[PDB]
Order: C-alpha cells, then sequence, then structure tokens
C-alpha cells in the first residue's frame, strides 16, 4: 500500500528509484541538465511520462509549465536537479511549483540541488534541498527517500 521512492539530485547525476528500481538514471557528463519530472500512476507506480526541462536555458520553463498542467490531480510527480535549474526558472513556473505544495522549488537558486516528491493535487510526501554556497560551487547532493501512499479500488 505504499511505493519506495528514491529521488537523488546532485551536480553531475541525477536518479529516481520506484520499489527498488531505477525508473529514471542520468550520470551522463554533458547532458540531461536541469529540472527532470517523473510522474506516476497513483495506484501502480507505472511511469506515465519522463521528461527533462533545461530550465538553465530560456524557454523551457513555459515547455515544464504546459506539460505540468495537464498532469491529472492524482499522479504522484517527482521532481529532481541535475547541475543548474533556476536560471531560467521564471515566475509563472516558481508559482506553479508553490501551488503544488513545494517549499524548495519556488525558491530554487543558483546550481542549487533539489528533489521532490508530491501528489499532484496535494499533499507533498517529501522534499529535500541543498543550496549552492558561492557561485562557483554546488549544492550537495541530496538524497531523499519517502514512502508514498497508494491509492487503490
Ligand atoms: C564552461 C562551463 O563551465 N560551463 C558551465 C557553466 O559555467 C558557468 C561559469 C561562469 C558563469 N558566469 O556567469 O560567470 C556562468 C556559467 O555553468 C552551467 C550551470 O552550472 C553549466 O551547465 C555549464 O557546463
Amino acid at each position: 500500500r505504499v511505493l519506495d521512492v528514491e529521488v537523488y539530485s546532485s551536480r553531475s547525476k541525477v536518479y529516481v528509484a520506484v520499489d527498488g528500481t531505477t525508473v529514471l538514471e542520468d550520470e551522463a557528463r554533458e547532458q540531461g541538465r536541469g529540472i527532470h519530472v517523473i510522474v506516476l500512476n497513483q495506484a501502480t507506480g507505472h511511469v506515465m511520462a519522463k521528461r527533462v526541462f533545461d530550465t538553465y536555458s530560456p524557454h523551457e520553463d513555459e515547455a515544464m509549465v504546459l506539460f505540468l498542467n495537464m498532469v491529472a490531480p492524482g499522479r504522484v510527480l517527482i521532481c529532481t536537479v541535475k547541475d543548474e535549474g533556476s536560471f531560467h526558472l521564471k515566475d509563472t513556473a516558481k508559482a506553479l511549483l508553490r501551488s503544488l505544495g513545494s517549499q524548495a522549488g519556488p525558491a530554487l537558486g543558483w546550481r542549487d540541488t533539489w528533489a521532490f516528491v508530491g501528489r499532484k493535487g496535494g499533499p507533498v510526501f517529501g522534499e529535500k534541498h541543498s543550496k549552492s554556497p558561492a557561485l562557483s560551487s554546488w549544492g550537495d547532493p541530496v538524497l531523499l527517500k519517502t514512502d508514498v501512499p497508494l491509492s487503490s479500488a
């Protein structure tokens, strides 16, 4: 009646595991920058969608808003940052993250790391964030482990 979800965010690597199996893994050098988004079915944990939005670059946040607005309220939403996700994470995207109940997403800054798991229509199940300590540095890696309640019937 739960999913065991692990979410890792860091300078050089992201992964998401569901029930002990990796559903997203990106350790490649200069690829996959930005906010990775995974959508799960809330009864089975099956992956319904996997995206990456390079929100270090313009226009990617607008794509993220359009995509997230089409996700159904009951889905499990998972976000994780690789490298840098904030430079072009602008106010409409930050407001949308706030509407999910995210505390760190709306405040995401330069080279911060961030892991998030929540039901789209609420509540948030888990969240971790590490602030970069200097412009030339990254947040520390964060590994979030959350038991997500499953729906049924
Ligand atoms: C050449 C280089 O280091 N580029 C990196 C880039 O490095 C920067 C170095 C200096 C500045 N600056 O504005 O002074 C910006 C990015 O940072 C990006 C976000 O972390 C990285 O994705 C990118 O690989």
